[PDB]
């Protein structure tokens, strides 16, 4: 820590603090989280070779005294922030659509090397003045642990969580990290959260609401999963139309198929990139103000 100048306190999650730092001998502006078990360690410096131009480099791994500083790339806005930023006029389509295109490309890049995210969610997604978006704390889940408060006892957000999560499946999928980005590519479209839970149940019972209650027929091992009750109540699918309305129909034949219940049926990120959806994809800048 003595080689970095804190410039601001950016914002605290689920694993510790972060700050906008600058690099006292590199010169480097850098963003510092302030988070150790041995498997942390091992796990924590694998990311620092998967490098991708949509995953937030990784710069470097600082273990002092029982204490651990991930060392990032910094950039200047989250998408939560843009997105309450622009919720006057919306996301125009071609950015949403290069953002969505981008962080897919993330996706499965990491999910190429068997790697997941585990919590995609918008302050996970931070964006430059370039029109380049990419995914934050890859990894993280995995080598610390997720916790239901965060280590400053705030909440942990259950609205991108996949649904074969909260019927309790041990050991999930990549299909994890497709759901997630699904739910928040409806709420770039919509300005509303999707499935805004507010505790596992309301969570779930929020996506039952929206997407029909799962049975054998749509999702084959559904009943017999973990927290899976009969007493479930039953509620009826509804029609994407009007669930993203803005949204064309290529649009929503991809949500529909990043929200399959099925997480095996689910689109992979390779082949949601291939998706007719991305057929005019472009790279707009976004209207940035720092
Ligand atoms: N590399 C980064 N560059 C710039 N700002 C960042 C960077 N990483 C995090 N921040 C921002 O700082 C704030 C704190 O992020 P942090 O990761 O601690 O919590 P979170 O993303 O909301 O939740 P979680 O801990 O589960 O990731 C968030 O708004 C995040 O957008
Ligand atoms: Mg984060």
């Amino acid at each position: 820590m003595e080689n970095f100048q804190k410039v601001e306190k950016i914002g605290e999650g689920t694993y510790g603090v972060v700050y906008k730092a600058r690099n006292k001998l590199t010169g480097e502006v850098v963003a510092l989280k302030k988070i150790v078990p041995s498997t942390a360690i091992r796990e924590i410096s694998l990311l620092k070779e998967l490098n991708h131009p949509n995953i937030v480099k990784l710069l470097d791994v600082i273990h002092t005294e029982n204490k651990l500083y991930l060392v990032f790339e910094f950039l200047h806005q989250d998408l939560k922030k843009f997105m309450d930023a622009s919720a006057l006029t919306g996301i125009p389509l071609p950015l949403i659509k290069s953002y969505l295109f981008q962080l897919l490309q993330g996706l499965a890049f990491c999910h190429s090397h068997r790697v997941l995210h585990r919590d995609l969610k918008p302050q996970n997604l931070l964006i430059n003045t370039e029109g380049a978006i990419k995914l934050a704390d890859f990894g993280l889940a995995r080598a610390f642990g997720v916790p239901v408060r965060t280590y400053t006892h705030e909440v942990v957000t259950l609205w991108y969580r996949a649904p074969e999560i909260l019927l309790g499946c041990k050991y999930y999928s990549t299909a994890v990290d497709i759901w997630s980005l699904g739910c928040i590519f409806a709420e770039m479209v919509t300005r509303r959260a999707l499935f805004p839970g507010d505790s596992e149940i309301d969570q779930l019972f929020r996506i039952f609401r929206t997407l029909g209650t799962p049975d054998e027929v749509v999702w084959p091992g559904v009943t017999s999963m973990p927290d899976y009750k009969p007493s479930f109540p039953k509620w009826a699918r509804q029609d994407f139309s009007k669930v993203v309305p803005p949204l064309d129909e290529d649009g929503r034949s991809l949500l529909s198929q990043m929200l399959h219940y099925d997480p095996n049926k689910r689109i992979s990120a390779k082949a949601a990139l291939a998706h007719p959806f991305f057929q005019d994809v472009t790279k707009p800048v976004p209207h940035l103000r720092l």
